[PDB]
């Protein structure tokens, strides 16, 4: 079995070449995809943005603690990577872009309910002068 | 075309297909490259392997602790990413297969203060449960 | 010695059969008991509710950093369990009941000052539709 | 009478007295039960013991990874609870005695989507100091 | 090599005898010093106070993610010590003094860029009645 | 002149020069002292060494667990400080040299409820990278 939901989510996040085509390629292969961008690294904002863009994309249904809890946790896991192990400081981070991806589906060929979600995050921390000063990555993977 | 060493690091790491050509273009574009793999997630083990495999090539200069230390911190941040926390509850001699990519060059955004160095980690940790592996991911960027 | 202050606090928390009788049974056996309920899983709210209900019950005296610090820490420890390792998310948790217990006294027969406190928490995370969707537990034990 | 699998799990775990009758009533009420004990806090060790002791009885079906994996995650969450963090500073071959309770059935609240599975852990970790043991507690609930 | 930037920062923090003379002694020895005091243990406040007093003292230049990130992290590291492993609670801590020190320079004789920063923090947690009830310490050391 | 046992602890610990005179003045001022050193960062190892070296002198009375336990908790808090978290990723038999200072007396601020006990830790952990050591620091204060 080689359906790396994590690897996938990160590749979708970086391959901005033709993400339009990638999302469908993956969509038809039993995946629920969602790409988005947030201009903050504050935990609450990121979650709200991801959640919204997740429900509005059918990646997660509008109500249900179960799925929200999974997205939330995978998201939190990935935020620890993008904020460089300092959650609290991500909030303080000004002038920062965050691109996110979220994949949901079976991590393997077993038709059985093996339903996982992956939240990949790509951060660009820049300043008014130059533009990019430091990049950050994060990945969270949880079963639903 | 962007000169994002981090993004490049992960793309190089995450695309096993024709790493040869991917590496050729990177070397051809003023980047020093270095790929590898390690069966240990142990700090000591990972850092030795990386430091060694990087010096052998033209990544860092085997001479002063300056470039060496810069590699260490980038690798630590990267490892700190692979050793999320749940994998931390996994202290029982497991089958861990890490693959790494090291990229050293200059994010020539505007100025060329100096060189930068990125370390990307990706592998799969076996689960104590049969037929189950976890994906781990980590990135560490530092200024030489 | 078998005075499990933790085991006790959890049993008091679940045995809603006749908690009225349990509290006295334990009260007379050198214990300072306190039961309460909070309609949130946000750290600050829980602490404020527990603290208040703790002082007003004589389980902790109104002023004194020492005792507050112990209750606070045991509480924090138990919150990590009830929020399923995700403090921050407990705050975001809507429609959620939290029942708490707090015991204070000697964990053993040594009349010497062996004074500990235990905060047991039982969480019920429900939604407007059904009612219960997931339960959570947490326990914190600190010496004063 | 409530059908809270979690609450039941902990009550079964925390009441050693006449577990026989407690188990009888649970089995008689459409629940699959399973008790045990383990002298290791090591993930690998705990999960093996639990998975094995649960399959032997009618908890999960020894056949597919579906029920097996569901047991794993519930046990991990539970263990993640026993390995709070202070016990994490305790990596020196200590005397740890964990007792576990596994309950698999259906929280028949309204609908019967499917079965649920809860794992309760309770034990006592010896302290590096003479005459002192710490109580550990953890619960993990999952949907089959 | 014996330039203990950490040891130094703590000694400067406690030696209130003649800190006026110490700061210069160290200033002339390739160090960027900064002493300050905050009447809170809330993460955000401490960081804002330290940052401000850090830039206004030339210990860190006004703009630049790199240096801010280092101070921020060392600060965060030291706060975990002063709040006794409970970040969140430090915020709740009322009637509390925090003295801080910050050193920046080369941790060794290698003229090469070995540039680190250390944030030492000394906390005094008192009440309206007596005055001091408990003291706390924290130290963070990061390379820039 | 202040009677801050913590501050004194760290000063005693951090000043190796003429510890003899520093100790003389402390003993002469109603304080019980105790210095030492340990090559292990292992809880079990550190606590044994400290507990033993403290009983030999007039720090705690080798008789009851009361003073013994009080020493344990203070040492744990202190160790919890030395085992920050990054040193936690360092589980590979490293060269760790901890030095400790134990001070037991009475912070006679106003009242003399009873005695207090402080434990200070300072050492240097070797890095997996050549020519690099990390400083560790921790303090734990407890009421006898």
């Amino acid at each position: 079995k080689e359906r790396r939901i994590g690897r996938l989510s990160v590749l979708l996040l970086l391959n901005e070449a033709e993400e339009s085509t990638q999302v469908e390629e993956l969509e038809r292969d039993g995946w629920k995809v969602c790409l988005g961008k947030v201009g903050s690294m504050d935990a609450h904002k990121v979650i709200a943005a991801i959640e919204t863009a997740s429900k509005k994309s059918g990646v997660i249904q509008s109500e249900g603690y179960r799925e929200s809890h999974a997205l939330y946790h995978a998201t939190m896991e990935a935020l620890h990577g993008v904020t460089r192990g300092e959650m609290l400081l991500g909030s303080l981070l000004r002038t920062v872009g965050l691109r996110f991806a979220v994949l949901r589906g079976n991590p393997y060929e077993s038709e059985a309910e093996g339903d996982w979600i992956a939240v990949s995050l790509y951060g660009t921390i820049g300043a008014p002068i130059k533009g990019l000063e430091h990049e950050t990555f994060g990945v969270g993977i949880n079963h639903i």
